[PDB]
RNA sequence: UUUUUUUUUUUUUUUUUUUUUUUUUUUUUUUUUUUUUUUUUUUU
C-alpha cells in the first residue's frame, strides 16, 4: 500500500525457433493459420492463465489473457501469445521459402500454407511471399523483414475506411531493424511510400466471394 | 474448449446434386417411410447432432420411432474433412430430404382428410419458434428446416429469401447464408439466377417478410382472453 | 441415438422449504432479494453448470443457465434456478406473515423484508403483502396464493407500454391452484379482473427515479 | 465468487462535499505537492484493488512521501461501514486533490506554474479517451472521478462528460446517478435541473466538441500520418 | 407445445460500493479464403 514512479521480438524469435524448430512442420503451421481466429475465441472463454493448445499434431505452452480478466497480466520476452506466434510463425515460412530456390518446395508453401486474411480481400502468393505473409497478425513486429507491408496494409486499410486507425498504433511503435519509431519515420519516409504503392495496386477485390453475388446481395441490402 | 484444432482441407468440386442423392435416398427408403417416423426425426435433429459430435465413429446408424438408417457421421471434431458420397446422408441432407418428402405427400393429392393429418403431426419447432404455422403455407413452412437450400426450386426460393429476411433484421449471422447462395434453381448456376430470377425472388421476400415473425408464439386461447382486458 | 415423444411448483416449494425451512431467517432472506439482480448477471459470466452463491450466511446449490450457452439445458422439479427461488422465498415471506398476528412481528417483515421491483413502483408494504410481493419474479407460480397479482400487474404494466407482452407468457400458462391455463382462463375473469383494478389504483409514480430527473435526461435524449 | 451482502438504508447524513474540502485542507495543505499527488492519481485504482483485500476497517495508504488515513470499505464485508462528513475514501480524495490542482492553477497566471502542473500531474482517465491538457483545465479534471462532488467548481462536466458518456453507449446509466443527486453550490438536483438546462447543454456541446480518440498516438505519429492523408 | 428454461423491470440518501485508468519493441478489442462439398447459429 505504498507507490512511488523492454520486449525485442527478433529475440524472442530465436527463442522460440530454438524451443520449436525440431517440432515445425508445414502441415502443423498450416493448421495453426487457420485456427487462428477459433482459439481466441475459445481462449476468452477459458478463465485460466495459461493454455496449451494443439494444431494439428504440435502442441505449444501460449499465455492466455484472451479472457476479460487476464487482458492486464504482465508477460516476458519469451512468452508466447497467439499473436505473437502468428508473428514469428508467419516469419518462419518466409524463411523456409528464401532457405532454398526449389519451385518444386516454393510450390508446396503457396500449396500447403493459406491465409485467409489476405485471401480474403483477393490477395495471393502470386503477390509476393512478404506482401502475402504481412496480412498475417503479428507481423508488424518485423517491418524489416517484411518490407513496411504489415504497417502499409494498415495505412491503405485506413485510407479506405476498412479498419479503425486505433489499430495501426500496435505498428506505429515498433522498430526498423535497428531505428526507432521516431528515427524511422523520419528516415524511411521514401521507402515507406514505395511499400505504399506495392500494396496500392493488388487486387483489392476478388475473395469477397463472386462478384455477382457481392452485389447481388447488396440489392437487398447487406454487406 | 478441449484446444484441439484441425486441417480444413480444399478438394474442390464434389458436383453433388441433391436431386440425384434424394431420388437413390428415396428408392431405397420410401419402403421404410411414415409420418410418425419422421415426425420424430425432426424433433431430435438438433438432438442427433450433438450426440454425433461425441461418438468418435466415422459411420453411425440412429433410429427414430421405429425408422433406423445409415448417416454419416463428422459432427465429430476430427471427422470434418471426412469425404462423403453424393448418395451418403448427413443429418443436414436428410433435413432437406424429409421436408422434400413431406412436401410430395401433402401434394400427391388434395385430401383435406390428409393435409389435416400432415399439418397435425409434422411439425417444424424453427418455423413454430418464429410464430409461424402450417396456415401460413405449406412451402413456406417447410423451408424453415434446414438443408431445403438443397431444393430452391421446390420451395420458391422460400429458404433462401427466409435467410435473407433473418439477415436484413440482424436475427443472423450472415456467414450462414452462404450454404444457400452456391446452390442451383433447377438447372441454374448461382451466377444465373442471381442475375435473372431476381423480381421472382422478391416476391418470395415480399411473402416472408410478410409473416407473423413473432419469436416465441402464444396459444389461440391466449390472444382472446386477453383481448378481454383490452390487449391486441 | 434413439428416439420418441411437467414442472408442478407446490411440489418444489415443499421439497425447498423442507430442505431449507431449517437455514432460512429475515435477514437471509433480505440480502436475497436486494441481490438477485446482481446474481444474474454473474452467473451469466461464469461457464459452470451450478454455482453456489452466498446470500449473506445462507449458502444454496443453484442451477446455473443464465450463461448464453447453458440457457437450454433441462431442470428437475426439484431444482432451483434464482427465478425459482425468488418465487419460492416470496411465497415464504407471505407465509411468515399469516403465521402471526403480532404487530410487532409484521412490522419487523415491513421492515426488514424489501422489494426494489415494488418500490421502484412506487408500491410499499401498506398497499398490501400479496400485492407487494407480487412483483418479486417467481410469483406467477402461486397465482392462488398471490391473488392474480403477479398476472395482473403484468397486464397492467403491459397495458401502460412499459412491458413487452411476450414476458406475461410465463404466467398464462401457469396454474391457479387446480385449475388449467385453459379453465381458468375462462373461469375466473371476474376474479382477474377485480385483482386488475386492485393493482390499477396503486400509486405508480413515487419511489422511482423522480419526474423532474425522467424528463431532464429526456431532454438530452435518455431514459 | 458471489458472497452478497446487506445495503444501507439510512438517509441522507448530509455530506457536504465543500465542507468536508476545506477540513481537509486545512488538515493537509502542508503535507501536499504535486509529486505526491501525481502519483496518487496513478495508483488509485491500484489502491482500491489492494483495499478491497485488507479486510481492516481504516487503512493508511503513501503517495510519493504522503501517507493519509483514509476509511475502506472496499472490502466486501465492510460495504456498509458508516463514514463522518469529514472522512475519506480513495473516490472522495479523488475529488478533493482534483480541486486541489484546480486551485493551484488558478492561483496565478505564472505561465511557469501552469507548465509544470500541465507536465506534472495526469489523469489517465483523460488521456485514455484522447483528451489532453490543452483541452482545458476544468474539462481535463472533470475526468477524474469524485469531481461530480463539485459540479459549479468544473463547469457542469463532470455531470456532462457522463451524459457525452452514456449518449455513445460507452457507459452504463447507473453510474450517472451519482451526479443528478448533487449540487449545484447551493441548489437542490430538483432546482438545477430545472433551471441551469441552458448552461448544461452548453457544458455539453463543449464536451460532444473534445477530440474523443480512445487510446492516445504520439504527436509524431500523427504528423506523419498526416504525410498519408490520415488524421 | 410446456405448471418447463431464458431475455426488461432491481427503491429512497450532497451518503457507501460496483464499470473508464496515459508513457511502454509490452497486453486486449477488427480484418480469417475457394467447392450444388463438410462442420459451426437458428429448434414449438
Amino acid at each position: 500500500l505504498v507507490f512511488y514512479d523492454g520486449f525485442d521480438p527478433d529475440a524472442g524469435y530465436m527463442d522460440f525457433c530454438v524451443k520449436n524448430a525440431e517440432s515445425l512442420n508445414l502441415a502443423a503451421v498450416r493448421i495453426f493459420f487457420l485456427n487462428a481466429a477459433k482459439a481466441k475465441a475459445a481462449l476468452s472463454r477459458k478463465p485460466e492463465r495459461k493454455a496449451n493448445p494443439k494444431f494439428g499434431e504440435w502442441q505449444v505452452e501460449v499465455i492466455n489473457n484472451h479472457f476479460p480478466g487476464n487482458r492486464n497480466n504482465p508477460i516476458g520476452n519469451n512468452d508466447l501469445t497467439i499473436h505473437r506466434l502468428s508473428g514469428y510463425l508467419a516469419r518462419w515460412v518466409l524463411d523456409q521459402y528464401n532457405e532454398n530456390d526449389d519451385e518444386s518446395q516454393h510450390e508446396l508453401i503457396r500449396t500447403t500454407i493459406i491465409n485467409p486474411i489476405a485471401e480474403s480481400n483477393g490477395v495471393g502468393w502470386d503477390s509476393g511471399p512478404e506482401i502475402y505473409l504481412s496480412f498475417f497478425p503479428g507481423t508488424e513486429m518485423f517491418l524489416e523483414t517484411f518490407k513496411f507491408y504489415p504497417l502499409t496494409i494498415g495505412i491503405h486499410r485506413v485510407k479506405q475506411g476498412m479498419m479503425d486507425p486505433q489499430y495501426l498504433k500496435k505498428a506505429l511503435r515498433q522498430r526498423y531493424g535497428t531505428l526507432t519509431a521516431d528515427k524511422w519515420m523520419s528516415q524511411k519516409v521514401a521507402a515507406i511510400a514505395k511499400s505504399l504503392k506495392d500494396v496500392e495496386q493488388l487486387k483489392w477485390g476478388k475473395g469477397g466471394l463472386s462478384d455477382t453475388a457481392k452485389t447481388f446481395l447488396q440489392k437487398f441490402g447487406i454487406r
